[PDB]
């Protein structure tokens, strides 16, 4: 669920999902068009690919499970529309902390209109 991705999300960045990544860039929170603006707007992208894999899955509410082996997360097998939408968080939230180095505070609400294009996943 996006409760769950944003606790993950919390857990691997110290940043809290919302507003950190809930308007980042053209891909994070909205997602849709647009050349992703950095690698943090990649995270998004493929995230949003990443669900747009599962098109009889439900990501926003769907309740996974998971825990922590090492500071690894571990997806524990539910339904498997949960265990794909897990798969997707982790590799977001793995995503992100890879690349907290350059996520900006510029792209933080940043503006439709400067998103265009289709970019196939
Ligand atoms: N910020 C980054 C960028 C690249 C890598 C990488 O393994 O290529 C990383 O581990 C962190």
């Amino acid at each position: 669920s996006l409760l769950e991705f944003g606790k993950m999300i919390l857990e691997e960045t110290g940043k809290l999902a919302i507003p950190s990544y809930s308007s980042y860039g053209c891909y994070c929170g909205w997602g849709g068009k647009g050349t992703p603006k950095d690698a943090t707007d990649r995270c998004c992208f493929v995230h949003d690919c990443c669900y747009g894999n599962l098109p009889d899955c439900n990501p926003k509410s769907d309740r996974y499970k998971y825990k922590r082996v090492n500071g690894a997360i571990v997806c524990e097998k539910g339904t498997s529309c949960e265990n794909r939408i897990c798969e997707c968080d982790k590799a977001a939230a793995i995503c992100f902390r890879q690349n907290l180095n350059t996520y900006s505070k510029k792209y933080m609400l940043y503006p439709d209109f400067l998103c265009k294009g289709e970019l196939k996943c």
